[PDB]
């Protein structure tokens, strides 16, 4: 599990939590680490294979990757937190949520936040198993150990829902949203490395339909881009590598190969901001953080980080 292993490595080294950017208290900073660590331990209980993959990935993590993971996490978190502070009563829809645990601090931090995690069936089933099995995670969500909830939810517990959905099926997705969100509540939609795996029709229809479901909101999307400069082999190498290692495809990676082309998918939104992660590193990350991260590992090859991070974007679309 790429994202989880990246997260846990960054946490292990100490990149995360970043209490300032993630706006975490002393106790939530501690919990942030504990929750993730428990997630890993509990994953191990449920899958030797997944645990092994994560373990191996974590041990071989390198500084450039860890900076990537840091930037991704604090970039999204900073966007989320700005909007949450401005909008006391809000709903977050995390599309393709995977092992993301941001609901744990956020639900605590924001008493009137409702959060919906949506992913494909197998993913949400494993997440539900893990959240319910781990005592610390169960307790943070006020869950029972045995699978209480009723279809269409695996968890439907206070202000958190966890639901299976085929996000390539937009009728299913809209009907699901109908029963767990309200049109008139400010909505954050999160798609972190979700749309990169979708064909353009599905991702465009998902974008259009979901934005149209909510009077006002913020869509935060994070994804790779193929690269716009001539003879940039990033997309080709990624598309190649995905095809052998994961059998997966990124159908629109070369279509949306610049941050501008990527952001244009949200052009129905009046306010669209897009940055590559290198820009975020240089403009959004305080000197104190840059210094702190330099204390952790040797980033000997800053150009390599730049090359990688200029192929990841954080798109914020508001309406």
């Amino acid at each position: 599990y790429d994202a989880l292993s990246c997260k846990l490595a960054a946490i292990s080294v100490g990149y995360l939590p970043s209490s300032g950017l993630q706006r975490l208290s002393v106790d939530l900073s501690k919990k942030y680490t504990e929750w993730h660590r428990s997630y890993l331990i509990t994953l191990k209980k449920f899958s030797r294979r997944a645990f092994g993959k994560v373990d191996k990935a974590m041990r071989s993590s390198f500084p450039v990757m860890n900076y990537g993971t840091y930037l991704r996490t604090v970039g999204i978190d900073a966007a989320i937190l700005e909007f949450l502070v401005a909008n006391e009563k809000v709903q977050v829809v995390n599309l393709g949520c995977g092992s993301d645990l941001r609901m744990l601090p956020l639900l605590q931090m924001f008493p009137h936040l409702a959060y919906v995690d949506i992913d494909y069936n197998e993913s949400v089933e494993l997440k539900n198993s893990i959240l319910r099995e781990s005592e610390i995670l169960r307790i943070s969500l006020g869950l029972s150990k045995e699978d209480t909830a009723k279809s269409p939810f695996l968890i439907d517990q206070g202000r958190y829902k966890l639901a299976a959905c085929d996000l390539n099926d937009i009728t299913e997705t809209t009907r699901l949203l109908d029963v767990c969100t309200k049109r008139e509540i400010p909505t954050i939609v999160i798609s972190e490395c979700l749309l990169c795996y979708m064909h353009n029709n599905e991702s465009q229809l998902l974008i259009n339909t979901i934005m149209s479901k909510f009077s006002h909101g913020l869509w935060i999307s994070y994804d790779p881009i193929g690269g716009s400069q001539p003879n940039d082999r990033f997309g080709a190498i990624m598309q190649s590598n995905l095809k052998e290692s994961r059998n997966l495809e990124m159908p629109t990676l070369m279509t949306y190969n610049s941050k501008e082309k990527y952001a244009s998918r949200w052009s129905a939104a009046p306010n669209v901001i897009v940055n590559d992660m290198w820009e975020i590193f240089n403009a959004q990350i305080p000197e104190s953080e840059r210094k702190r991260l330099r204390s952790l590992q040797f980033l000997d090859e800053l150009e390599e980080l730049k090359v990688m991070q200029t192929h990841y974007i954080l798109m914020k679309a508001q309406w």
